[PDB]
């Protein structure tokens, strides 16, 4: 298991533009293309991020294209964001996994109002953290998900993913 392997199974791949679970236009491993209810536009923004004049179908091989400018994007943001940059750090490597990956589907903003769950982390109240992190819009949208996040930040294993 690693973070790649782990979104994949989060996000899933599709190389048709969809909807994701906030209805807005994705594509491949969950790259979001806009928040705007314009396909047109969302199909811009694909053709803008391959390169070319897709009208809306990408191949696999651009999907992980876009997938690994995404993780390593998320990295690198959470790197430049002093609230997280400490928490990141103060981790091992499975559990700033599961930050990257919160980060990449919620975003450095979404991760904003976890400013609590983020010091219990730093703090390694586990229990506690997670606990917190469950009580959160992010969770109640997504919680099967966040579930798998929440045992991974808990417990330091891939255990939850480890049978998918
Ligand atoms: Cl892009
Ligand atoms: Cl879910
Ligand atoms: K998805």
């Amino acid at each position: 298991m690693n973070i790649f392997e782990m979104l994949r199974i989060d996000e899933g791949l599709r190389l048709k533009i969809y909807k994701d679970t906030e209805g807005y236009y994705t594509i491949g491993i969950g790259h979001l293309l806009t928040k705007s209810p314009s396909l047109n536009a969302a199909k811009s923004e694909l053709d803008k991020a391959i390169g070319r004049n897709t009208n809306g179908v990408i191949t696999k091989d651009e999907a992980e294209k876009l997938f690994n400018q995404d993780v390593d994007a998320a990295v690198r943001g959470i790197l430049r964001n002093a609230k997280l940059k400490p928490i990141y750090d103060s981790l091992d490597a499975v559990r700033r996994a599961a930050l990257v990956n919160m980060i990449f589907q919620i975003g450095e903003t979404g991760a904003a109002g976890f400013t609590n769950s983020l010091r219990y982390l730093q703090q390694k109240r586990w229990d506690e953290a997670a606990v917190n992190f469950a009580k959160s819009r992010w969770y109640n949208q997504t919680p099967n998900r966040a579930k798998r996040i929440i045992t991974v930040f808990r417990t330091g294993t891939w255990d939850a993913y480890k049978n998918l």
